[PDB]
């Protein structure tokens, strides 16, 4: 019929178009062509549309969509209206319960493929050859919040990782920092109890600024480490593209003579490490609560796809003991100056789902979901996550079939003797459901542990003590990794560390909680303590300033792998620029402009007070992508000026606030020509000043200062000034 | 391995065997080649076993299937046992919801095609063509017990009959007598509750002989005339094979010009009717509480496929008021003698399921699961249905998305904008989840009513009247229907009605409530409330011997349709017979004997005291099937003894009793040469007597005399002399 | 109104009555003065019904309970009938899942006194003092068959005891033969999976005369020796009366000092051990299915208490 | 039935009536009402026919509807008057 418009503007083109050039869709039909090895299985359960029939669940054509089975036109409806009822049914019935934690989340599809192939070191098949590509699910989730709750809080972000090997499953559930809150799985309970909303009143969302949070922090001392961690810029993103990645536990590799390695997880952003700052993070949340969720949908929609580094921290048996620090500790880092991060293979987010809640939120991720190569240890935390991912999906998922759900399916065979449960989906034939049986000759059968396609055998360490409910001695120390990690930050890293307890602690109504953290601070760094005593009018006394600061990590110092920005990587390649339009826009600054960030792999947004186009000097048209309030700096990375009639949007008061909220959040700003009034918006020096660039026109050079700026993300040396500004 | 025997003997022939001579077997094994288009689709989830590993459901195979991971062989067990703690998870949850009625049960694959198009009458594509076989799937039922209760107790049995249409599931979900209860769907959990054990003790089970059933039939004259056919030996019957089925309600057939006729659907059993007596069915409840599961499985594995006639009893519209009791009843039957049945169709049952579970637990039957020429009436127990069968399902089969269990998936295509709900299989590619919509260009559309592949219209029938809650005076009337019924039995066919009722109120504990009963039937008729009053030590009153009888339905005096043994019709094939072997038995007689059994198509069992095998005096080797103990005459239709050494058995006490309740039970006897000895245990006269076939040897008339009182199903005229016998 | 006979007879005696001389009734009705701890607290979810009206769930009295809300007496019923919808929903939705083993069973309520206090080896608060009764609840069940099944089969029986004692719920969950089947855990579901009904046809039920339970006994030699209580008169009861209990594991008594003792339970019949024999016993579960059921309502209906130590 | 697991929600405690409410449904999911009632389906005599149906009056009578009459075909229409 027509609603079609014809010219065919509703479907977007199925090919790499930047942010918002087209509108967005299902992976199917915007990349028809990326496939793989679950993408494929998949194709069983994939509904189509077009030409068919609109149906009951029953097959029955359905003639009147808009009306209901009435006794004359404005008479009662009837009970025999089976058409109704079934549409309103299905309706009311439409939502599963959420995630107890990270309910919020965001994924895609891709692979992994190794460097080369691991064999001295674990049995795995999936690490077997480079030649051998696994397909991967990845699920991005924040921790606190309901699935309606918004990308960009101050949080820890969960990074979760399906891997469909020839020989089963293995997940890689981990989360963006490298140690947790929490030594014993027995509390985890009541952490999540204490940073979630408030039992009386459900409040807040999203935040950890509250009281319960920081009473049980203030009480438990080895919650401090990644306190410290999430206090940090490290707790605010830019990008899931963005962020490193982290198992937490020591596990084992296996390999074919039996010999067990240590090794710790790590994925490794290429694109570099970047994080927002506060006051761009929370206003952002208000301005789009989906930023996160939209810019992962959009980067592999331009081909801007996501890559990560699988990288091993191996620890021989024998050097079990060599640390300061014990490795089944989950509270403690072990630094990469000690120990290396060797890089074993990559992976790469190329499609996106079909259908969320059918591919992301039915998705079940469970640490114990090892296969033969890998074994775990010990680890009181890692021990009892183990009992918990299976028994959530008994309700979550509706019960013990939640591996039939379609994005759950091994894509290699499974055949056992489970019968029975809700919504079973596999007709089993065979005449046995029991071993050992001679009736169908013991199939399917045990197979022996062996180097490629045998049985999964644990590992056989030693066991030996009382049975005890009792912490190892070796757990009991609390303050030498945060400081470790306090000293490893840049100046401004710190400053910002200062600023993020100072805000949450100032949201504790009750001051001796906030005291009692303060005390805390002064074990670790007096530095640290005085500076945010200070912001909450607290006097640290004589005996606090008389701590004995908390011996090094086996002499290390530093580490500046802990830090964000230390030793530079930047991705300027899939960043986004704003440029400011106005109605006779110089074409010879524009098309310099559109040309260098091209070049580069940057986005710009065409943006003005109006929606529709405008008319370029040379007659050239321009259509508008957002206007000022619609697309805030918040959304972007620079925003340049080009020259033009300046007049026009000189007095409006979005374009100036775009360049101060731009300015206070350290961005490159860049001006061409008559745009350089504006410098008396921002209040700048005519002189100039560093991450200002400025000149006559917007040509070679000019661009170069500004992509060289933004290889370097924020202009750090503007925060001394930022403070005079109201923005 | 081994475990499996080789010779090969634990796998059963993949061709029809006779009962009990293999082991049974999935459908798949034991008839590769029995397809049709529903079973063919099922192959996308049917699973294997031979030649594959044992796994978890993740793909992760297990070396040791016999163990727990535990620190030290005899130490505890370890919280990281994954394999087991999976394993033991689904066993934990395997069982879903029982029906709340209709839960025990017992389904069968196959086919309906109709004889010529009924096109003039319905547009309704299935019955549109002979040529067009459409597949089913049938589930028969008792209404009481729970799936853990036994098959042949007395109840009403249900029918319901899925039917994989073109243009969607047409369920036709019936009983096996041809009124229901109740005349309102509102009392529907009263009469269920009523019937059901008892609340404070939860007795009794598959029986209503228990106060509150016959509480509210005593308060509540509409049920009279459904009882009246329950008390019947149509409570008990032989098979589901030797039934009748009905729809109970007046449906609407409308054709392509838009012409609507009211029909009531009927199934008559291509093999006759046939019913056990009640000593006998209620012994074998205790002795094979699977009686007609398995022979239903065995019928269809012995290629004695059930095999059904669809008829229709059409009535014009104009003669909706022409009788005189209201058609919209569910309480009355319309008389065959006033409308014809006409036959439509045949439905053949030829393949059983793979697995129960899977296939007949899962299944969801619902009436308002009609297709495009079909429609409903107002008759008020027919629109309660209407809301109930929907709703069951959120908790039985966990959610609004049953219809993708892989047996009640339409084979014909159904897409709508019905999204999520637990265990959502269907991934949706299309960009809209609503209609009007541009987008997708407003697909999938609705579709005009028409003559083929049309969308579903109501019929347009005119309503005028208030809002009331009350029933219609034309249903007024309780009487006449059972009258009807009690006239058109046998004498021995009223017998077992009147002894039904005796033995059910002798159970009823509180004298008034029996009573109440007996005062109910002197309305239907005098000579029955007398027999019932008798056994229970009643008198009439006087003014209960002057109740005026019921008038006649429409001048019609009996219908013999209504009874079970009236006009005969008996299938002898399908049947089963025991042969009592000894230890030299006469070959002369057995091959005589098995050869004219074989020639009609009837099941021989070879019984004796001791299983392994005897030897016929020739020394042919005869393997024994069961005990005298083991498979007693309640599980046979006649019994045979043929000559041998009968000194052997004749002093057997489990012999002789097997002829006791054989006869007791009204089966044919045959005894061969000096077999006739046991004539003396069975007390008969040497002159002889009808019943018992005796000869000097076993041959073609003997044979004969003996297949043809097997196709009159059992001895009527010795009810006189069973009295006397202890059995 | 009536319904009711008078002459009172549609109501029991509220006292102990043989066997079948009156209507059996909820404990409540019946004794109305056997009370104990847990019962009493119960008192606050008992409903009566005697003099109330009739109502939906939300408190709104029904004047109408025998028809649909219609448009004309002969007409199609209306979705604004919420009286009729809130009725059938709640039916729709009655059972809940069966225990996947044990589904079966039949309850009563009563308690435990200690002869003398054990607190020499055990520090357990239930056993400490012979004046301190504890209320029990017990459910007597069979292993193999559903809810709906037969009483009198040949199996095995289960005995569960919760008491409601001052430190927390003690379940003492036993059967009635003092070994087990299986050694190891591991191996539960395919023992269950192959007593069970099996999986092609559900049959049988309640019965392990059938090749798969016969398969995997001789497999697992492991079996054998609880196979021979099961097969022995012991696996058919006369009553729940009439039989033994035993937790089948060594557990730990542990005193105030710290001092552990292993400990295997028993439960004695103060009624004798009596079995029914076989040919009567699969007669009787055609006959009455619900034998043992009845027998224990009634036991305690006529004061004849089932006692055990 | 899905958001508060089954038919008994009214039982969930800030939903439960502040006046009786007595029927004759049973069972369904964590059913916290122990029924002592002889009888669970109505018409009976066990019980005495109790709880019992009340007419409709002025104060505390049953649920009776309106009257209202009806008259139309059977048609998924919407009126012209919404137009
Ligand atoms: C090193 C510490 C931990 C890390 C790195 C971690 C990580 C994660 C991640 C990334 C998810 C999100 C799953 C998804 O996206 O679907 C998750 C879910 C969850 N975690 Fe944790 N977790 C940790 C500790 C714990 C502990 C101690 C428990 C339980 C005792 C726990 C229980 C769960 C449960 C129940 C879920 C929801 C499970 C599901 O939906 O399948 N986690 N965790
Ligand atoms: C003419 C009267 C009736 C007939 C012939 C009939 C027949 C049947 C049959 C044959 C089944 C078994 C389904 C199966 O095998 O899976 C069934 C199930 C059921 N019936 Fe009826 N029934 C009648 C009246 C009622 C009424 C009045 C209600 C409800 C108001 C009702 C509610 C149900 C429900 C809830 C089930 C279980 C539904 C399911 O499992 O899908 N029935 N009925
Ligand atoms: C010495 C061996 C065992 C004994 C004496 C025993 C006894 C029992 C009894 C008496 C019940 C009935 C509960 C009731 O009346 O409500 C029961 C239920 C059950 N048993 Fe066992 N059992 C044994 C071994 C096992 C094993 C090895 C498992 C599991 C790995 C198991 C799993 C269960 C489960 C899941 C139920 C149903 C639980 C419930 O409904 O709460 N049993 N058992």
């Amino acid at each position: 019929d027509s609603l079609a418009p014809e010219d065919g503007s509703h479907r977007p083109a199925a090919e790499p178009t930047p942010p918002g050039a087209q509108p967005t869709a299902p992976g199917s039909l915007k990349a028809p062509d990326t496939r793989n090895e679950k993408l494929n299985s998949l194709e069983d359960v994939r509904k189509g549309s077009e030409n068919y029939a609109l149906t009951t669940n029953q097959g029955v054509r359905i003639a009147d969509d808009q009306n209901s089975l009435r006794a004359g036109s404005r008479g009662p409806t009837l009970l025999e209206d089976f058409i109704l009822r079934e549409k309103i049914t299905h309706f009311d019935h439409e939502r599963i319960p959420e995630r107890i934690v990270h309910a919020r989340g965001s994924a895609a599809h891709g692979y992994f493929q190794p460097y080369k192939s691991l064999s001295d070191i674990t049995k795995a098949d999936f690490l077997s050859d480079p030649n051998k590509i696994t397909p991967v699910f990845v699920r991005f989730s924040t921790v606190q919040g309901g699935a309606g709750s918004a990308d960009t809080v101050r949080d820890i972000r969960g990074f979760a990782t399906k891997f469909y090997t020839e020989e089963g499953i293995f997940d890689l559930v981990g989360n963006n920092t490298p140690i947790f809150f929490i030594q014993d799985a027995h509390k985890f309970p009541d952490f999540v109890h204490a940073v979630k909303p408030e039992p009386h009143w459900a409040i807040p969302q999203g935040q950890s600024a509250h009281d319960t949070f920081w009473d049980y922090v203030s009480l438990q001392p080895e919650t401090l480490h990644n306190v410290m961690w999430a206090m940090s810029d490290r707790g605010i993103p830019r990008s899931y593209r963005t962020m490193e990645g982290f198992g937490i536990h020591t596990f084992r590799l296996i390999n074919a003579e039996g010999k067990a390695t240590f090794v710790r997880f790590h994925w490794k952003p290429l694109a570099g490490k970047a994080s927002l700052v506060w006051d761009e993070a929370q206003k952002l949340t208000g301005r789009d609560p989906d930023f996160h969720r939209r810019e992962l949908w959009e980067a592999i929609e331009a081909g801007d796809f996501p890559e990560y580094e699988l990288g091993f921290q191996l620890i021989p048996e024998e050097d079990e003991f060599k640390f300061d620090f014990d490795l089944l500790d989950p509270t403690k880092l072990i630094p990469e100056e000690l120990v290396p991060v060797q890089r074993v293979g990559k992976m790469v987010l190329n499609r996106n789902p079909d259908n969320f809640f059918a591919e992301n939120e039915q998705a079940a991720f469970h640490p114990g979901h090892i296969v033969p190569g890998l074994d775990f240890t010990n680890d009181p935390l890692l021990q009892g996550r183990l009992f918990s991912y299976t028994d959530t999906q008994i309700s979550r998922l509706g019960g013990p079939n939640f591996h039939e759900i379609p994005i759950n399916r091994p894509t290699c065979p499974y055949h056992n003797f489970q019968r029975d449960g809700m919504h079973r989906m596999g007709i089993d034939t065979n005449p046995a459901n029991y071993e050992p049986n001679s009736i169908n000759d013991n199939w399917p059968r045990e197979t022996p542990p062996g180097p490629k396609r045998g049985g999964f055998e644990s590992y056989q360490e030693r066991v030996e003590g009382n049975k005890v409910r009792e912490r190892s001695p070796s757990f009991g120390e609390y303050y030498s990794h945060p400081r470790l990690f306090w000293l490893s930050q840049t100046p401004f890293e710190q400053r910002h560390i200062v600023d993020g307890f100072s805000f949450e602690l100032s949201k504790v109504v009750r001051p001796y909680i906030r005291e009692r953290v303060v005390d805390q601070l002064a074990h670790i760094d007096l530095t640290l303590a005085q500076a945010v005593a200070k912001n909450l009018g607290i006097e640290l006394t004589d005996d606090q300033l008389n701590i004995t600061p908390p011996p090094d990590v086996n002499g290390l110092k530093k580490d500046p792998s802990l830090s964000l920005y230390a030793i530079p990587d930047g991705d300027v390649k899939g960043r986004v620029v704003a440029i400011l339009l106005n109605d006779e826009v110089r074409s010879a600054d524009l098309l310099a402009i559109l040309k260098a960030l091209k070049a580069k792999g940057v986005h710009a947004k065409l943006l003005y007070s109006r929606m529709g186009e405008v008319t370029a000097d040379d007659g050239t048209v321009l259509p508008i992508a957002a206007t000022f309030a619609g697309a805030p700096s918040l959304t972007v990375d620079a925003v340049i000026v080009p020259c033009g009639n300046i007049a026009d949007i000189a007095d409006n008061g979005d374009a100036n606030y775009y360049l101060m909220e731009a300015y206070k959040h350290l961005k490159p700003i860049a001006l061409a020509g008559d745009a350089r009034k504006f410098k008396a918006t921002i209040k700048i020096a005519d002189q100039g000043e560093e991450g200002i660039v400025e000149a006559d026109s917007a040509d070679g050079s000019f661009m170069d200062e500004l992509l060289t700026l933004m290889a370097a993300h924020r202009v750090w040396s503007r925060i001394p000034k930022i403070d005079k500004i109201p923005a």
